[PDB]
Order: C-alpha cells, then structure tokens, then sequence
C-alpha cells in the first residue's frame, strides 16, 4: 500500500459585477479567518482546507485552493462564495457571480500503474511519486453536482481492482452434509432429453419443458410455497420483469451489469408506415432484415429481468414506512430471468433464461439479520429432510451472501460443485437507493433470496436420476403420478 | 386506366443454325403454358448473344431465358464446340397494372420505381440466381397486394353477435384501476403501460389462476409446460408472425460482447455522469434477435417442429403459464385494461380437425361455468369457414350506458396454420389442426373489478370461497 497524501488542488476565480481593488483589506481578513475557522468545519484537526494565495483582477477575485480528503477544494469553494458575498454585499455594495475554473488537480495513492481510458471530464493522467495525477476539465456546475467525487470514486475502484480484489473467488465454508452414494452418473440433462423431458429453444442457453420436466418445476414451487413461504408469513406479489435505467440505476446495476444482459428497445413509432419496409423486405427475401430493424428500434430502455428484486423497489420508492409494517416480507414467482452466460453451450445447470421465485424482506438491521436466519433453517430442512441431497453452504460484518452449493456425480469426484442457492443481506443499499426511510428514523436494511427452479432441478436430478421409485418417498408424495410426455415417431 | 400486366428482359448468354432457332420458337417452344396465344416472343436478336423477350402474365420472361439455355445446348453443344457457362442480365423491366397513383417504397431487388400511365413500370437488379430463386415472381405478388389495397383495402374486423347475457344491476361504478391504486393495491412501473401488483392485487391474479386450473386445465385433461419468453426471428418466420408483427413488439438486442473491457466506457460515463449513455449503448448491442413473447404459443411450436406425431398421442392438449407477454400499445395513458407487460395463461391444444373443433366447444363450456356461475359477470361472445376467433366481451359499467364493451377472453381455431408453418405431421397422414385460447389475468381482473368492485362482501359467493381471507398491503406514511 501507498501511503501518499489524497490531495486536491483548485485554481480558480470569481465573477465580479466590477473591480472591487479597494475591498482587499476585508477580502484578505476573511481568508485567514477562514483557514483557521470556516474551512475547518468537517475536517479532523489540521486537516481543513486551505487558501495558498489569492490575486485581484479588474473583474476576477482569483485564488489557489487546496485540500485533502476533507473540506475538498469543490464544496470549499462555494462556502467562500457564500461568505464573500455577504461580507462584501452590505457595506462594500460588490456582488459575487459565478465561479471560474482554471485548473482542478487531484492526486491519488496507487501502487501499480492504469492504462488510462475514456473518461468524462478528466482532461489527462500521469503517473507521479507514490500515486496517480488527474487533470481535470470541470467548470462551476460540475463542481456543485459533486463531479469530482466520483471521479475520485472510480479511480479508487480502478486502483483496487488492479491491485487487491484479484483473486477469483474468496470461499468461507460454513457447513457441509456428510457425504452420501451416488448410485446415479447421467448428466441430467442430457437423460432428459433423451427421455423425452425437455428440448432445446429456439434462442441461446433456452429449453422448452415438457409435462415431466414442468412438473418438477412445479414440485419445487409448491415446497417453496409450503416450506418455508408460508409458514414464515411472506406475501405473494407480481414484480415487473422488463427493468428500466431507471431501476438499475438506484439498484447500483448500472455501475456494471452491461456485459450480461439482454437489451430492450422498443419501437420509435407503431405507425404501420414507418414498418411497411421491413415487412415489404421479408416478403420478398424470406428473411429478416435485422439490419434496418436496428436502425428502427428506439435506444434501449433497459433490459430484461436480471436480478428480478430491483423492478420491486419502485413499489416503495420515496415512501417513509410506519413502524407497524416492518418486517416486509414479499415473493415473486411471475417470469423469466435473463442472462446472457458465457460461450459454449450448457445444459439447464447453466441457461441464458431462467424461472426464479425472489424472495425479498425489509426491516431494521436485526429484523433482516432474523429473516435470513429463519430462512437458513427452512432450507436446511427442505435440501435435508424433503429433497435429501448431498450439499454444503459457503458465505462469499453481515452483509453479503450466502451460497448453497452441491456435487454433480456426472462432473466426477474432483468436478466442481453446482451454486443452487444464495441467501444476501444487503445492508442500507436498496433503501438508501430508493430513498426508502422508517417512521422511527432507525436505518432500513434488506435482504434477498432466490430459487433457481433449473439449478435445484440440474442438483435434484443429477444426484437422484428420472425415475420416481428412486426419489426420496417425501418427494414422490408432493410429485403425484407423473405425467406421461409427448411421443414422437 | 387499364393496362396490360408486361415482362420485359434484356441478357446475354456467356450464325446460320441460331438464326432459324428464334424463329421456331416464337411459335413452337415459347407458346406452352399460354392459353389463348400469350406466349413469350423475341423482338431484337443480336450476336455474347443478346436477347430481348417479351411476356404478359403466362410464361414468364424469367422462364423463356431457360428454355433458350436448354435449346442452345443443343443446337451448339457437339456442333460447334461450345458449352455455356452463365446468364448475366442487362435489363429486367415489369409494367403493372394499378388503379391510382400508388406511394414509393423501397423494396429488396428494385433499382427504380415510378408511376406511368396505365399502372407501375419498375426497373430490377436481378442476375440469374435471383430469377432461378423466383425473385421477380414474390416482387409481382407483393405490389398486387398494394394495389389492391389502394383500390378496396380498407381498415374492418369482423363481428358477429352468439350470444349475450340479460342485463345485470351494475352497482359499481368507479375505473377499477383508479380504485386498486387509491386503496393500494397496486402501482405503476417504471417501464412504460407496466404494472406492480401489491399482495390485494397479485391474490385476485393466482385466484383467476386457480379457477382456470381446476374449472378448465385439470377436468379437460391439460398437461403443464414451460414455454420459451424470448422468441427468435426462427419462431415468428414459421408462425407467420414475421410478415407484419414489428410495430407492436418490444425488441431484445444482446450485448455484441460480454467482454468488460468493452463495456467500460459505458460504466464510467454513467458512473461520473449519473446518467446511462443509451446513444452509446445502442452501438454496443447486436441486431435484434427477436423480441419479448408476443403471442406466448409460437415458441412452443419448435417442441413438435419436424416431427411426427403417432395417431396414440392426439389431441396434444398443454398450457403454460410461466411469464410475461410484452406489446408496445398504441394511444396513451390506459388502466390495467391495456398494459405493455401482460400475464397470461396460454392454452393450446393439436389434433385432426375434428378434435380441434372438439376441444374448442369443451372450452367454451368451461368458460360459461366460470363467467356465469362463478365470477357472475355480465358478458357476450361473437364470432370473428370453422378457421377463426370467438371474442368473449364484457361491459365496464365505469364507461357509462353507451361505453364500448371489452375483449376479455378468445378461443381461436388456427387451422393448419401452425402444423404446416412448422412442419408438424401425424402417423397416420390425416392434416394436423390446432387451436389456441389465451386467459389474459389483467383483463379478466379490470372486468371482474368493474363490475364487482373492490369490496369482498360485495363478491359472489362462489368467488369469495375461492379467495380466501384477503391479504392486507403494504401501507405508507
Ligand atoms: N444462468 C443461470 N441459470 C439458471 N439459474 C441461474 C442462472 N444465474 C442465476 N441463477 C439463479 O439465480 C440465483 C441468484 O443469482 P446469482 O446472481 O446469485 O447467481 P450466480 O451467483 O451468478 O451463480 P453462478 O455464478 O453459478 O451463475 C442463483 O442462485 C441461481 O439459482
Ligand atoms: N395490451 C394488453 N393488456 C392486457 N392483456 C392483453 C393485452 N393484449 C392482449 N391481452 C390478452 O391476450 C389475449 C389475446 O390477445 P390477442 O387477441 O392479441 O391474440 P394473440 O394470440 O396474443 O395475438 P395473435 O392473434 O397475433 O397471435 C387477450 O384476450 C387478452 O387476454
Ligand atoms: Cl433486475
Ligand atoms: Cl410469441
Ligand atoms: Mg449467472
Ligand atoms: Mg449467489
Ligand atoms: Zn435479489
Ligand atoms: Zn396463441
């Protein structure tokens, strides 16, 4: 670790209706004064902000400003502005404008070097003596919309990632289930398509299921239902499955979701004109004309469900909840999921569209913390007791995620372990990002939790195969008699 | 003005003995096919070998260059050594008959296009591949289809009335939408015509959703699937989606890469800007691949695509139930009556005709039960030879006494249509029908609730039961 100093430095002056030369006695008293007092405020002893020098104009008061990580040159500027102006408005009779930029410089500790990118408003980079220099090209209005904060944001992410959050996974074992015989080594998806349970969709990572596959989907439904969302008292909704910018944004998806998602736009108009030439190509052709399609559609609007837990938040969006209401506690089971995984194909272990029951709660920190708890305690019954597989649990301070992962005989003693299930607790994001309050004023938390009905097929079946009379008998009373499939010649 | 449908073609294949040869078949060989002396005819010959033919509807132009490619092998081949090696074309010009002065369009293969006197002249860019793909023949058809349109095609859907239900007190009065979002049962989206549905709300939509399953899916024999929501080009070519769906569907691009590296600009201008840079976005993402489920039955259909069905397993009788239907609605702001992002049950049952036929009339029994026995409801259906759709409407007392009823349910008997788009056929050789009928859970709720209001005490009994203990929602300061 670098331990350099986190610097800002601002040169810049202020608009002036005239030229106020006679006024300096009482522009450079407020100065000093605010070196000692104003600039101070916020900042640990020592630590506040400084004014270096200061020169007069004919119509500009200019000065160089410096900071570190407190009272930063940004938010200094504009308490000096407020103050100039009435120390000099009453008596002096001088009005203070607009604010001038000149030269904004932040200086950021860094041990490895940044291949430098294309960034808004940073007007060059170089590599300095224990750091990173950044230029800055930032007027008066950027300043006040706190710009340079995340700018000073990212590039502290940039330098993180270079150096610290390298490895791939960090994996805390939490619990594990004694080992059992696994009589049955089919890739499961792949008997299933050769008995007849399920077939590979038109579009990528996508399957159709049949009456048998469906009916374990269903299956797995109904012992959520009945297991653990009853009996802890969640309430069914119906959360929206297109997700708009402006969900991911409060989300935090937009930080970074991009490489995974399936984009939507919809079209720039409905009038039938404006189509006639695509319908007019594929009549001719026999083929779709995507090219032009593309030139048709509006920009993307968002994208299709990802996370499914953020379209909900809208719900609770800009609204103070009364004490009375919390815990929250909700489900969705309304539709897909898409991602768009990597290359190769899969089988239904890994799909670019998937079914998911997300559960979500919101309450205080130990509302949240208790919730999850509770929800741990019906899993480990319904993965022991009901569906009685082999598996164990692995956590990723009590936020973040808890990762339920079991063996697939077909992948071989030393394959690796199937991601089935996750239980997370999120903290103050979700609120914080929703500007969700509590009537009490205490800070609101949330958690979430999804069942992937492909990913509990993908580890149900691989350990317990297709055939009935094998199933543990807890299981086989919730199926019923199973449905015959549809026969080809 | 009436003009005389024309072919006209200028090309090359690439003295004596050839001579003779046009002049036998302007009379012999390029008269087939032509019933009352229509036939194609040569007017300018040139020696490279040029030729300039003539047709109207009946043994083509396109057609004539093949037959001269056939006779020319011959009449060349062992004689003077020669063996053709292509076509290439000069000029290719179609003259069309057409009622008034029609509207330019760009369309696939046509250099120019303009009106003349008695209809359309329109130039083509075709070499002989194209004429061997029957490209001038698919170009004809479609402006046929225009200029019958200019001259009759006029915006009309069918209605014919079967049967409506005797008046009901209709008590009730306010947009249940407007109620549901006062008394917080639900709110709107972020996303344009969208939906969220509080606990009060999603009950009402998994009772609908119990009443089909144990009314209708389970005592007509229906089995459970999962059908694909997002539906490729592929699908919508076979169901015949793809000749005029575009303006309602919502799109779905992938990224062109999920490589990050690629993808980091975006994240950092939104990440200093707090603003999604869409402009760029949009040249990051591929072409379109599909879109977001339409009509929830086509992508089911690539299940049964190219196989064959043994006579043991008809009627296919299935349903899914398993996301959402998305459509870009035209007007503007609407209730839950008229959303962007719908659910619906989706039934879909296969068979000989007779079946299909069958397993139409078994649904619309159920249907009865449920809207006169259970929901209550005030309603009519009308039809829309046994190819078609029955539209099951229902009044919205909130409109007034002369508001106009809405659609709420349909039972659609598809014909051949989808075995033949996708090339499903039986053992035995008899012609596979299908039928269709989507349960559509916002617009049964905007009826019910218009009519019945939001107040369970006021609820038919048969419904109330059904229900259960109402759940409450989530309330606000
Ligand atoms: N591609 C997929 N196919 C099927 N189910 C999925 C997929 N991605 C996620 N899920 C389901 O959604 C749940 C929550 O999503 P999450 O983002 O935690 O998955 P993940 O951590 O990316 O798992 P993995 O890394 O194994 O894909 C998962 O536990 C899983 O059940
Ligand atoms: N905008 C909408 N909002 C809510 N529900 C809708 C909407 N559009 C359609 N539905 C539901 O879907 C059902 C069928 O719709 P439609 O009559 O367009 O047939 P389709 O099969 O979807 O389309 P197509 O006939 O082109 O195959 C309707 O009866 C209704 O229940
Ligand atoms: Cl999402
Ligand atoms: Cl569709
Ligand atoms: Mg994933
Ligand atoms: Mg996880
Ligand atoms: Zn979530
Ligand atoms: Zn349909």
């Amino acid at each position: 670790g670098s331990h350099m100093k986190l610097q800002f430095n601002l040169k810049a002056y202020f608009k002036t209706s005239a030229d106020p030369t006679p006024a300096k006695d009482a522009i450079a008293a407020l100065f000093e004064e605010a070196n000692s007092t104003l600039l101070t405020r916020g900042a640990p002893e020592g630590q506040g902000a400084k004014v270096t020098e200061w020169k007069l104009g004919e119509d500009r008061i200019e000065l160089t400003l410096q900071s570190g990580r407190y009272v930063r040159v940004h938010d200094a500027i504009f308490r000096l502005r407020k103050q100039l102006a009435e120390a000099l408005g009453k008596k002096y009779k001088i009005g203070i404008r607009g604010i001038e930029v000149e030269s904004f410089i932040i200086k950021v500790p860094a041990d490895h070097e940044l291949r430098m990118l294309k960034v808004p408003y940073i007007k060059s980079m170089e590599n300095i003596e224990g750091g990173i220099q950044l230029e800055l090209e930032v007027g008066e209005a950027e300043m006040k919309n706190r710009v340079p904060d995340r700018i000073l944001t990212l590039l502290e992410e940039k330098i993180e990632a270079a150096q610290y959050g390298a490895k791939a996974e960090h994996w805390n074992l939490l619990w594990q289930r004694e080992p059992m015989e696994h009589p049955f080594k089919e890739d499961p998806t792949q008997a299933m398509m050769k008995e007849g349970w399920l077939k590979r969709g038109s579009s990528r990572g996508q399957w159709i299921h049949g009456p048998q596959s469906a009916r374990i989907f269903r299956t797995f439904e109904k012992i959520v239902l009945e297991e653990l969302l009853e009996p802890l008292g969640y309430r069914e909704m119906i959360f929206p499955k297109l997700v708009t910018w402006e969900v991911w944004m409060k989300s935090g998806h937009a930080k970074g979701v991009y490489p995974e998602i399936y984009y939507v736009c919809p079209p720039q108009t409905r009038d039938p004109d404006y189509w006639e030439e695509v319908a007019d190509y594929y009549k001719v052709t026999h083929e779709v004309p995507t090219k032009l399609i593309k030139e048709k559609i509006a920009e993307p609007i968002g994208g299709m469900c990802y996370a499914q837990c953020p379209p909900f938040w809208m719900y609770v969006a800009g609204e103070t909840l009364p004490n009375e209401e919390i815990p929250v506690k909700v489900f969705d089971r309304s539709g897909t999921s898409h991602r768009y995984e990597s290359g190769g194909i899969h089988g239904i272990e890994r799909v670019d569209e998937f079914h998911r029951i997300e559960i979500v709660w919101i309450g205080t920190k130990e509302e949240v913390l208790k919730c999850a708890e509770e929800l741990h305690d019906r899993y480990m019954h319904i993965f022991n007791d009901i569906l009685d597989i082999e598996w164990r649990k692995a956590r990723v301070n009590t936020v973040g995620t808890t990762d339920y992962e079991a063996c697939l005989p077909y992948r071989g003693p030393d394959g690796e372990w199937l991601e089935f299930q996750n239980v997370s607790i999120n903290g103050d994001k979700y609120p914080k990002g929703f500007n969700v309050k509590l009537q009490s004023g205490d800070e609101l938390w949330s958690g979430c939790s999804g069942v992937g009905l492909e990913r509990w097929a993908a580890v149900f079946l691989a350990q317990k195969g297709l055939d009935p009379a094998n199933w543990p008998e807890e299981f086989r009373n919730r199926v019923g008699e199973m449905p015959k499939g549809i026969r080809f010649l």
